[PDB]
């Protein structure tokens, strides 16, 4: 019910229990226009979207900020997502929540991916998958 | 240092522990335009901002979310804050943290304004000022 035990709760929960799934997930691709990603983000909204290579969702190599998409395309909206992308951080569907917020610290990401055993991609995790749980 | 350390102490804490002070706080006013919002928006990267009335950090009316700046200035960069700006909450300085998201949950709003004894700006929150808490 209250704040301190929604915290209780979370403390214990792992990766895949918070995180956003590969089935829901809206990516760019390495390879397209940040004209691409300025409208994808205007009919989306999301601020951060995971970027792909080869187009494959199993391979996010990082992601792109919304506020890096629309300053570029003042500037130059023909460049490639890859010129703006920024890193990111994978970790287990397994590892405690917590533990994937400080790996998220330490590498100073706010993107971290949830990977499955073969290294493809369970789905994504950032805070306000965290404020969800914590808040409704 | 951990998480659940982190969140016994926040459940403690008080509006005022955690707020951006109106000090820090960047505002918008409720005529300016669009352009103005955008432009503001490119520098200083927030992504909601405080509208206030007659230029005054004692009296936000509401906020403006980047989201609805950039699109609308790409439609008539003209029109005025007041055509996009949305609701916000308001709480006193003494509020406990868990109480105050109950507030912006009830409410539906993304932010809160810390209100002092004569209904000045104390200062804000939003989820963003909580995560720096739990996280950072």
């Amino acid at each position: 019910a209250n704040f301190m035990q929604r915290a209780f709760e979370m403390n214990d929960k792992v990766a895949s229990d918070v995180m956003v799934d590969r089935t829901s997930m809206s990516v760019v691709d390495v390879d397209e226009t940040i004209a691409d990603a300025l409208l994808l983000y205007l009919e989306e909204q999301y601020s951060r979207f995971p970027v792909t290579a080869d187009n494959d969702k199993d391979k996010i190599i990082g992601y792109a900020y919304n506020y890096d998409i629309v300053r570029q395309a003042r500037i130059d909206d023909k460049a490639k997502i890859s010129t703006i992308m920024r890193d990111i951080v994978s970790v287990p569907e397994n590892m405690k929540v917590p533990d994937v917020m400080e790996e998220m610290s330490a590498h100073r990401v706010p993107m971290a991916i949830v990977i499955d055993e073969y290294g493809g991609t369970s789905g994504i995790i950032t805070d306000k998958d965290v404020y969800e749980e914590l808040f409704g």
